[PDB]
C-alpha cells in the first residue's frame, strides 16, 4: 500500500531544541567571553546540525554573580554579550534561516542591583511589597540577639534570609544573597512578569524557558499566626544547619499556588498568540521535582493548561554510568507513563547546571544517548557540545567562578557542587582556545581534549559524533519518528531496544548495549523487525557502517555499541 | 486461520497459588483453632475456585510466639493442627484432587525451645556454633560493664542481641527474642537445612516457600577487627534506639552471601527432581528488598540459578487506595522490566503479614484487583479471603496476639504494627463464627461483616467476587493468558488497559477505573481491540453483565469498575 499521509505538527511538538550558553559558545571580540555577534557568526551551525530551535541562557543586564541568572534589568542586553541592536540582528538572521529563538530568565528572583530591589528596600510606594520582607523572630529570652524569620536554607548555602540594614528587615533569597525572591502574591509582581514577556515577544522571541519555578511561592505567614514557619529538619547527620539538605522544603518548594501563576502565564501567551498570529510562541518550564509535581506544569485534572511542557531531567537525575539496560527502559517509561494525554514528551541529557552527558555516562555511549534523544517520541533537547560529545573540562579551585561552588564548597569539596566543568568553551576546531576565541585568556579554561574532540575534526573524519547527530536530526523528518508508535523493552541487563513503527512507513529500531561488557541478543525478540534490515546509524566504533545489512537473528554488540536499523514497514 | 498449538508449561510457571493460613482456615474440632482435618474437609474448595497449588503457613511444632514462624521441631506437626498422619492424609487427598502442596518455613531462625538451641546454649559438641553467639563488646572505659556486640535492632523492636546467663554470651535474634538466628557460615547448619527439605520432599511435598531470606547472613566479625560492626544510624527523629528504623541495616540485611545459600538450595532441588522424576518440586523465596536485591533471588550474571521465583510484593509495598491508573501501570511494569529473560513473573496482593487487599485499596476495587492478578502473565498468588473480598477484621488491644504488635505497640499504636486483622477466621457462611468453627470462642475474633461477606452467600447470589474469581481462573486455561503477549498503558489518571494478545487466539482486555470518579475513555486507543467485543467478567457494581456487547468506542466506567472484554483474535 502507498504510504499514509500525516497532518504536520506545530513546530514545538517535535523540534530539536538546542541550549546555547552564550558566555561559552563563540567569542567574536577577543575578550575570552562568548557574545551575540559570536552566535550570529555561527547561526548556520544549527541549520547544518538539523536544529529547529535555539534557546539562550540569560543575556539580560546582570552583575553576573550567577552568570546571568541575577538579572538587574529585564528589558536590556548584558554589555559583555552586546547591545539590543545585536539581539535584534540575531533574531532577524535566525528567523531568515528558519530557526526559532527562545529566551531564558528566572521569574523567581531579581538581582539586588535591580531598580525593583533598590526601590523596595527604600520602601518606595508601589515597591515596598515587591519582595518577601520579614521582621526578626521575637527573641523574648535574649531580647538583643536578632533571630531570622525561620530556619529556611538557601539552595546556595546558608540562611535563605538576609538582613537589610537600610530597611531593618530580612529579605528572602532561595538562591544567592544577591538574588532576591519576588512576592508572587503581589498583583504588581504578576503584572511585571506579563510586561517582561510581552516586551520580548514584541521584539520577536518565539517563547521562553522559565527557570526555577518550584521556588516561586512560600508559606503565607497569615496561615502560621503571622510568622514564617520553620521547614521540617531532615535529621541527616552529613548536613549542618547552613547546608542544603538540613531542611525538608515543605513550606518553601512546590507549593500548589505556584501552578496558578504558570496557568496565568499560559492564558497570557494563548491571548498573545491569538492576537498576533504567526508561529506559536511557547513556554517551557524548568523545575526539579517528583513526577506528580512535575506533571502539574502541563496542567491539572480540573482542565488548567500550563507550560507547553516542563523539561524532563530523568536522564540527569535517574540514569548514569551506574545504570543497566533495565534501568534505561524503566526510567524512559516514567515520563511516557505519567505525562497527561496529549502532552508532548521531551528528553534532556544535559545543561549548564549538571555535568556533561559523556562524563555522567561514558565516552563510548555518546552516540547511543544522542540516538535515544532523537528516536524517542516528542522533542529532543541538546545542550551545547553534546552534538560533538564534549566532556567536562578540568577547572581548578583557583579558576572556579560558580557561586554555588564558592558558597557550598572549599578546595577539597568544590567539584561536588561546581557547574563550571559543563560551562567550558565550545570546541569549534584545534586552533587557539579551540576556535572559541582568538584570545588564550578565556573566562573558563578550554578543556584539555579540544585537539581530540572538536567540530571541524568531526566534519572532516568519515565517522563522528557530529555526523551521527546530523543523520538523526534528518531522520526526525520521517513520519515514523514524528507520528509513529513506540515499543521499548530490555533484552538483557546490557541491551535494550526502542522500536518506532507506523503502518505503511519504514520501521526504525535502536539497539543499545549500555554496559561495559559485550552482549549477544536474539533480534527475533524485537517486535516489527524483519530481516534483512539496513544500518542507518552506528556508534563511531561499531564494526557496522551505515548501509551494512543485518541478515542474522544473532547480534553481538560491543560495550557502548548502538545501532539504528531501517526495516520494512508494518 | 485455525488456532496455533501452544506447548503446555510446567505447572509452576502459570499456577494459581493460594496461601492457606491454617490457624484461620477451618476448625474441625471446636477449639476455635484452624487445623489440618479442617483443611482436608475443604480441599474441594480449591478445585471449585480454580486454584492449582496451595501453600500452608507453618504447621511444624512451635511454641506459637510468632504463630508457627518460631519452630521447635522442623520434622513434626504442631499438635493444635494435628498429627503427622493428618498431614499425610492432606497430601494424599490434595494430590488425588490434582492439587500441588507447598510447605512454609523460615530458614533464618529456630525457636529457643528447639533441641538445636538448648544443645547450642549448653555448648554440646556439634551445636556450639549452630547460632550466632557473641561476647559482650569490650568496654575500655569501664572493663566488665556489659555492652551488646553492636547497635543492631530487631524487626520486632529492641536489641537484636539477647544475653544468655547460662552461656555468658549474647545470641542474635533479628526477629523475636525466642527466634534464634542460625549461623549460615556453619556448614552443619546448611546440611541441616538440606536434611529438613529432604524429609518433607520424601513425604511428597511439591516444594517450599522459604521465608525471611534477606536476614540470613550478617557481617562477619573477622572482617571488622573481630567485632560485630554497628549498623549506620538513620537520623530519623521518630525512632529511638530500641525502635525499628533507628538503624540502616547495612551489615544485617541483603548480604550478597545469602544468595549463595539460595543457589545451593536450587542445586539440591534440581538434583532431587532429576533423581526422583515426577512433577517439578519448587522453591519460592520471600524477602522484602529493593528491585536489585529482589531479582538476584532468580539467579545472577555468572549463571547461578536461584528460586523458581522470589515473591513480588509490589501490590502491597508500592500501590494502594492512594494510587492512580498511571501508578498502577508504572508499578506493574517494574517486575516485567527488571525480571531476567526466562523468569516467571508472579503477583501478590496480600498475605498474613499485611492488611487485606480490600482494606489497602477499596471495597469497590476487589474484582479489578483479582482481574489484574489473573490476567497478567505468569503466576497469580491469592491470600485466603481475597477470592471473597474479605476485609480486615477488628481486633482490640485486649484480643491482639501478634508479637510484632505486643513488642512494638501499646494500646494507642498497636494498629500500626498488628497483622491480626488479616488473620481473622475465614468466612465460609453465616453460621456461628462464619462456619470457621462450631465454637463462638475463636483464636482471633471473627470480623463483624461476615453476614455480608461469606463464601456461601457469594455462591448463591447471581453476581459475586467468588463467581468472578472462578471466571478468571477458568480464563487462565486459554492460550492467550498462558502464552500471550501483554501491552499495558494508562488512558487517563483514572483508567488503564491491559491487553493479552496472541495471533489466531482470542484477545482479552482489562479496562479498570481505579479512581473514585466516573471516567470516559476512547476504546480506539486500545491496541488489538476490535468492536464489538463481549464482557467476559465485570465488577459486581458494573451496569454491564457477562455476555453484554460493547459496540461503541466511547466507554464510561464508574469508580472502581473493571471489565474483561473478549475480542477477536489478531
Ligand atoms: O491568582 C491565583 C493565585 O493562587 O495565584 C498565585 C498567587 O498569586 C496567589 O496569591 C493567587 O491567589
Ligand atoms: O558456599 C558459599 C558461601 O558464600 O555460602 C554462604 C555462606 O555459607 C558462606 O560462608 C559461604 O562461603
Ligand atoms: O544547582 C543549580 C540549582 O538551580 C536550578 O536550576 C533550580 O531549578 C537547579 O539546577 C538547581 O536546584
Ligand atoms: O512484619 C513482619 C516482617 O516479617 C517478614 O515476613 C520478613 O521478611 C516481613 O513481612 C516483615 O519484615
Ligand atoms: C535556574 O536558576 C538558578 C538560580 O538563579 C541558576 O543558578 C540556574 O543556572 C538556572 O538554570
Ligand atoms: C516470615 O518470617 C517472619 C519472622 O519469623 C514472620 O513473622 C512472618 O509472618 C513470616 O512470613
Ligand atoms: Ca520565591
Ligand atoms: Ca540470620
Ligand atoms: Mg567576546
Ligand atoms: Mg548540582
Ligand atoms: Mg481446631
Ligand atoms: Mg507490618
Ligand atoms: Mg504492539
Amino acid at each position: 500500500p502507498p504510504p499514509t499521509e500525516v497532518i504536520q505538527l506545530d513546530w514545538w511538538k517535535n523540534c530539536v531544541l538546542y541550549q546555547i550558553y552564550p558566555r561559552s559558545f563563540k567569542d567574536s571580540d577577543g575578550d575570552g567571553i562568548g557574545d551575540l555577534k559570536g552566535i550570529i557568526s555561527e547561526l548556520k551551525h544549527f541549520v547544518d546540525a538539523g536544529v529547529d530551535a535555539i534557546w539562550m541562557s540569560p543575556i539580560f543586564e546582570s552583575p553576573m554573580v550567577d552568570f546571568g541568572y541575577d538579572i538587574s534589568n529585564f528589558y536590556d542586553i548584558h554589555y559583555e554579550y552586546g547591545t539590543m541592536e545585536d539581539f535584534e540582528e540575531l533574531l532577524d538572521k535566525a528567523h531568515e534561516l528558519g530557526l526559532k529563538v527562545l529566551l531564558d530568565f528566572v521569574p523567581n528572583h531579581a538581582s539586588n542591583e535591580s531598580e525593583y530591589f533598590i526601590k523596595s528596600e527604600a520602601r518606595e510606594p508601589g515597591y515596598e511589597n515587591f519582595f518577601i520582607w520579614a521582621d526578626p523572630l521575637p527573641n523574648p529570652e535574649n531580647p538583643g540577639v536578632r533571630l531570622p524569620p525561620s530556619n529556611w536554607v538557601s539552595q546556595f548555602g546558608g540562611s535563605a534570609w538576609e538582613w537589610s540594614e537600610k530597611r531593618q528587615q530580612y529579605y528572602l533569597h532561595q538562591f544567592a544573597i544577591q538574588q532576591v525572591d519576588f512576592d508572587f502574591r503581589n498583583p504588581a509582581v504578576k503584572q511585571e512578569m506579563f510586561n517582561i514577556m510581552k516586551f520580548w515577544l514584541d521584539k520577536g522571541a518565539d517563547g521562553f524557558r522559565l527557570d526555577a519555578l518550584p521556588y516561586l511561592i512560600e508559606a503565607d505567614p497569615a496561615d502560621h499566626e503571622g510568622r514564617y514557619p520553620d521547614d521540617p529538619l531532615s535529621g541527616l547527620t552529613q548536613f549542618e544547619s547552613h547546608q542544603l539538605g538540613y531542611t525538608i522544603p515543605l513550606y518553601t518548594k512546590d507549593l500548589i499556588e505556584l501552578y496558578d501563576v504558570v496557568y496565568e502565564w499560559r492564558e497570557f501567551l494563548d491571548e498573545y498568540n491569538k492576537n498576533h498570529g504567526g508561529d506559536t510562541r511557547v513556554v517551557f518550564s524548568q523545575g526539579y521535582a517528583n513526577v506528580s509535581m512535575t506533571m502539574l506544569y502541563y496542567g491539572n485534572e480540573d482542565g488548567a493548561i500550563g507550560a507547553h511542557f516542563p523539561f524532563n531531567f530523568d536522564f540527569i537525575t535517574d540514569l548514569s554510568s551506574k545504570s543497566n539496560a533495565r534501568d534505561f527502559v524503566y526510567i524512559i517509561l516514567r515520563w511516557l507513563t505519567y505525562m497527561p494525554y496529549g502532552g508532548i514528551p521531551n528528553w534532556v541529557f544535559g545543561n549548564h547546571d549538571n555535568n556533561r552527558m559523556p562524563t555522567r555516562f561514558r565516552h563510548d555511549m555518546v552516540d547511543g544517548l544522542n540516538i535515544i534523544n532523537m528516536l524517542l517520541p516528542g522533542v529532543a533537547v541538546t545542550y551545547q557540545g553534546e552534538e560533538i560529545g564534549m566532556r567536562d573540562g578540568y577547572v581548578s579551585w583557583e579558576d572556579t567562578v560558580d557561586i554555588e561552588a564558592c558558597n557550598r564548597g572549599d578546595p577539597d569539596t568544590y567539584h561536588l557542587y561546581s557547574r563550571d566543568p559543563a560551562r567550558t568553551p565550545y570546541h569549534w576546531d584545534n586552533s587557539t582556545s579551540a576556535g572559541f576565541s582568538t584570545s588564550t585568556n578565556t573566562w573558563l579554561p578550554v578543556a584539555e581534549d579540544y585537539q581530540e574532540i572538536n567540530l571541524a575534526k568531526q566534519k572532516e573524519t568519515a565517522r563522528s559524533h557530529f555526523k551521527n547527530y546530523q543523520a538523526l536530526t534528518k531522520l526526525r523528518k520521517q513520519a515514523t519518528l514524528s507520528h509513529g508508535e513506540y515499543d521499548i523493552r530490555a533484552l538483557s541487563d546490557r541491551t535494550f531496544y526502542l522500536v518506532r513503527s507506523l503502518p505503511t512507513h519504514d520501521t526504525y529500531v535502536l539497539l543499545f548495549n549500555v554496559s561495559e561488557r559485550r552482549d549477544t541478543v536474539d533480534l527475533g525478540r524485537v517486535p516489527h523487525l524483519t530481516l534483512p534490515a539496513t544500518v542507518y546509524v552506528s556508534s563511531i566504533h561499531s564494526a557496522r557502517l551505515a548501509g551494512h545489512e543485518i541478515t542474522s537473528s544473532q547480534l553481538s554488540l560491543e560495550a557502548g555499541e548502538a545501532l539504528v536499523l531501517k526495516a520494512q514497514p508494518i
